[PDB]
């Protein structure tokens, strides 16, 4: 098994920032499978399963984190939506997420027990005051009937949670750290459900400096990918710092997070990529070319 | 023998606050044994987890030198096992056994357990399980809301009525056997402390087993457990906020533990409440 | 066997009011056991078993009535809650009722067949709850090896909603006399619209309605029954060598307050105990001759009981 | 032994049920053919015999339920009732098996007897068309066939009774659309075709399994009267036997019986509301009867419909 | 044969449906005309017993071309549907004498395609319409489409629109909303509609199918040791009455059961050799079936 | 390889309008195969599957088939509706149907293009998105290009609810807009390239009837040609067909049904008469009133 140190390190390669949330997941995950290999019992005491609750803005990395730690653990992974299952056959449907897990699991019961399950938009199922019924149906899953062995991760934006925390205690990232199970209670989640989610991870909103960092530093960074594309044409693609900043700015205005990044970049390079193979030594993308879209990239011969 | 005045006085030494609940327990208990000495009233404890429910029960049993036994509704013929468990601590003396006290925890959990209510009810009535006093504790997390709807949370509990319990999930015949109802508003620091270490699945025990897989011995100093309870009462989350407090104090330690060779680890309070110092590491 | 007349007379001693319902029960009961003694068959035709359905507000005497008529017939009695039957199929729960009957019956099959079974809160299972009606329905008919046929079944229920559906039907293509007068017009189909299945209602031919207890009734309940609250507390204060007296105005005040809460005779004890709590607490530490509870002490709770030395 | 001819089966139905001659003729044939098929086997000869489950259509309290119970009795065959509204969640298919185990219980756990058994589903019109429709399809798997007995629900006979309040109108509209004679429910229920059930809410594949359709005529005043005295377990006979244990002779003037019927028609409960009407009229009498010395008691219509007068008491001994 | 000639020959086998016969004539002619010179597939939409199957079988005879029938329901709900596909081809090859040439000229009729909209079958069945060579053969898909008439109405003139006319306004989009996949409909460019039932089809339904009503009742009467016979005129009278009610093949059983009800009732109480059902017994219901001792 | 310039030029010949969508496809396609040929340098290039968003009969399917032809690459179609239990066998079936037209060659198969129609239909079905998602990545289905077309009738409204003509609005489309529509995040992330199609103009419909290689007019003219007859469509007639096609809003789809109806009678009794040529006017099409004009070849008669 990989030490929490190792797991976090490999998470740093797929996700930028969120160091705290990653440290948490690393430990929660490590202890989880460490329990399975040794058995829930022993020694004279029954260890407790520790399902995870991911709390962060949309486009923060919640889903990616889940998919990633499943990959670096060569463990079968499956996604599900709390809203898609919110209304339906009812709870009978919830068992189907197991057959979807079994499918990617090759029908092997042992690997399936190792599997990880990510439930998205769990904050949506809580009543604003049918959705609550789902929490209880999905609650039966969390315990087991065996769904016990498998790890459950539940992500959500929790837009309102931010306010109730400020209210109870009377700085966005700071407030999230102060979150308590009772705060989720006032949000709409039932006590018996939250008790099944002991491990609570908070994800900070991406900074303008973060987006910039995401554009160039990751191994699969957008800039690196396009530079490699322009590289096949024998052309050298260069992004000015001011340009990267301009992209981030525009990405925050749309509040899509790191998601709207690629769409912004591809649009700024669309024209260039089109008539490139029919003509250069290198091409330079300035902020005037990105945010304004008025000027075409600089062409060097 | 002990007057209600005297009984409450002795209760004040074991639990703090809850003057009303204690006044009620004193009278209920006094009347119960007073009717036995001269030859059908029980108690229902409603309060948050860690409010002293269990302690109060255990206490009034001690100050009455009467055999005491606990039982959990979650584990409810195990019914007859509660009497033989009472008989064991009773030395198998039928007389002392009938004077015995029985505390049932988490009865609010069995209110949809409904088949348990009837089975547990036959006991309350009537070894003749008629003379023994029954005290049933429960959190009743939902009861606070139904009382409000019947038309803050502390004053509301005072207005609780058997009908409210009916809407909660308790059957009429069961509630009729629990005429006396006492409510609690505050948690007991000592209770929380007790919860952290004494239960079979106590937090401390769980983490000790976790650290055990690493071949490391985890030790909680008493001062530490008390610092955890204190903080838990400041947030008024009850026994719920306990785990979140403990995990946070052990988070760092759990992270870089599998990468070092330690004999044992000691969590002092300065590590918990202050969070300023890391646990002590012994090689 | 005691004539229906005699049965009703002995019910008058344990229950206050409800003269109509008691007349019904008396007849139903009398006919039931009269059938068992002569056999369901004969002569050339099969008599029909007549289980009862009690419909009345909470704390009106439904349970007491059942318990009582069991006593004055020296017949084994057992209680059960329809709610407990819902918590799956509970075929074992359903049959559990019989072994609990057998226990109080001394394991005697004959006495068990004579037994009476009261199911409380049946209105609660009206349309997992339905499944219970059907499972409980198998009981009513019959199958320890004991046959549940011979045994009488009484099913009580508040039926809060029933009052409205009867009005919706009996209305005229308002106002209705009263809740009690409306209950009298109750019909098997009205129970149908409430949530009870036809096959179940057909097994409950005898329908008895209970009117809300009067303030004068509540007062009567506080002092006249053998186990009256006032008598119980007077005996309690008696152990301390003190004489407890309730002024008539006080008993009235208790009733008044009990009707405001609409708990019926149920909320009586909680009211009385609250008024005497303080007094019971510091009583064993003082020397009094007697104590007097006035209406100012009960309804207002502002003044403490009068202490005589 | 030998099976009872349709003739014989109808004759014995006459003893327990008043009127409904046509319906009874139908059920008789449907039932006779059913068990004749089981004895001979579904296979052969050179052709596959078709199972013929029955669909009872009649107003509430018209004898649908009784008719089912009866033909079961006179065929010494295990019988079980079920309610369609109970099945209509997802554990309906499980409760389906519960109908079989409830049959098995009364069957003495014998697989052969169970296969002969009869199953009556009440209020099928209630589940008409999404959650209700699903049940039709879940109950439809039953009709065909598949602590477990592993028996095939095929062999057993299925009867499905329902009021079909709206069905009366849709049939009229089908006939009204073309050729827009007296409306008469009777000359309409007889005209009903499977497609009419379709427009009502029943799925095609379901109706196809209910090939035999027996309709029940609304009870006349005369029928009710006839029901109160002529059947073997008639109300009057039952009460007369009750009053007989007291050594008293109970008599119902014909005038009383009609007054009961009238009142029963006003409530439109059918034969159901009959017992309730009668017991209310004899309640007082039954109460103070055991405490007095009478020769006989006479119930007049003034005692029933008006309830103002108590029964006439004759003294003798 | 010219489309003129083809229609003329179709008139001799089926009555009415002049329009659908005109379309079929053109679709068929164009299909084989393109083959001779080296996807004009047909979709039949009509109530059950309108002649859909008869039409397909007929134009196959008048073109001396191998014909084969298939049921979409047999294929559905299985993974061996793709294999049963080749089974349709080998079934076509058998009646074709295993001559590849004649096989490619063959016609294939798929019945109850509206039933599968089953959607995994549309795809499986689609790969056939295209080609592997199942390209040259003509495909005709029949269906009742009971729900289709309603979606066309909703798709949206005074005095409303007759059902026989509403179907003439059918469009591929309407089929889409019905349940058929776009790629499947695109392979069935030719759509023919029928407004009238076929007396001859219904008659055919009463006696020829393996589970035919007449066969069923004959077996029932067989258990009594009685021989039940249906005179041709009787079967005809049943069909007629069935068309007046426009219930289709559905209203057949109800008609037959009524004509045999009395007889079935008092049959087990008498000793007969056989029983004959005439049209006077069916349509008029005035005379009881006829009893040979 | 063909430059995006060249690819777009050849698309112009088969598809009318959609200049923007075709510019996008050209780039996406070009970069895709350019990646396969080269596999570097020190960074991993990202596969760029395409998501076609446009009304029915706008050219989505045609575009896909076309760029497959002008790249001599195996092509296969599939419908997201047929994919809706798990249908793991259906999902992989798309591969064997691709292998069939691919001649069982693994290399050509990796080059293949796959078009999934009606993806908007399976929007939150979700299970299919995830099963189809495993495809997009690879298990190798990685090398092959995926194009997913959909009408997204509701998408137009949600975009307006956020951004607050139809074609101008589609240009403002964002991955989050698809999210609110019903598509799962992990699926949209696999569809980086988004192309929007404009509604076709009447001039376009007219252009589609006569100019494409498989144009309807050409197909029927070849049909009438086997009878030795010359079929001619008057400009006014082609215009009348387009008009009627726009009234039904079926797009280029309802074109054939319109044309076939106008030539039905004629095709029926044609093989039974001796004509030189046939002229279809706008009166015969939009009105359905007058039969086509029949011109008789010189006898022949004697």
């Amino acid at each position: 098994l990989p030490t929490p140190h190792e797991i976090r390190n490999h998470l740093d390669d797929y996700v930028i920032g969120q160091e705290q949330a990653k440290k948490v997941l690393a430990v929660a995950v490590y202890n989880h499978y460490k329990r399975l290999r040794n058995g829930d019992t022993s020694n004279g005491v029954e260890l407790g399963k520790s399902n995870i609750l991911l709390i962060g803005p949309t486009g923060s990395g919640k889903t990616l984190l889940a998919e990633t730690l499943a990959r670096l653990l060569d463990v079968p992974f499956t996604m599900a939506d709390a809203t898609t299952l919110t209304e339906a056959y009812v709870g009978e449907d919830v068992e189907n997420i197991i057959q979807k897990l079994l499918q990617k699991c090759d029908y092997d019961v042992q690997k399936a027990q190792r599997g990880i399950v990510y439930i998205d938009q769990i904050d949506k199922i809580s009543r604003k005051s049918s959705g609550e019924g789902v929490q209880q149906a999905l609650l039966k899953l969390i315990e087991g009937t065996d769904t016990s062995k498998i790890l459950f991760i539940c992500g959500g934006a929790f837009a309102g949670l931010d306010k109730v925390i400020s209210h109870r205690v009377e700085s966005e990232g700071e407030l999230l750290a102060q979150v308590e199970p009772e705060d989720l209670i006032k949000f709409g989640l039932i006590p018996e459900f939250i008790g099944r989610l002991p491990v609570v991870a908070t994800l900070n909103e991406l900074s303008e400096e973060a987006l910039i960092q995401i554009l160039k530093e990751p191994k699969n960074a957008l800039t690196k990918q396009y530079q490699a594309l322009f590289n096949l044409e024998g052309v050298d693609l260069e992004f000015r710092d001011e340009a990267l900043d301009a992209i981030a700015k525009k990405a925050m205005a749309r509040k899509t997070g790191a998601r709207g990044l690629r769409s912004i970049v591809e649009a700024a390079l669309l024209d260039t990529m089109y008539d490139l193979p029919s003509m250069d030594v290198e091409k330079v993308v300035i902020d005037e070319s990105v945010i304004d879209g008025q000027s075409k990239p600089l062409l060097i011969y």
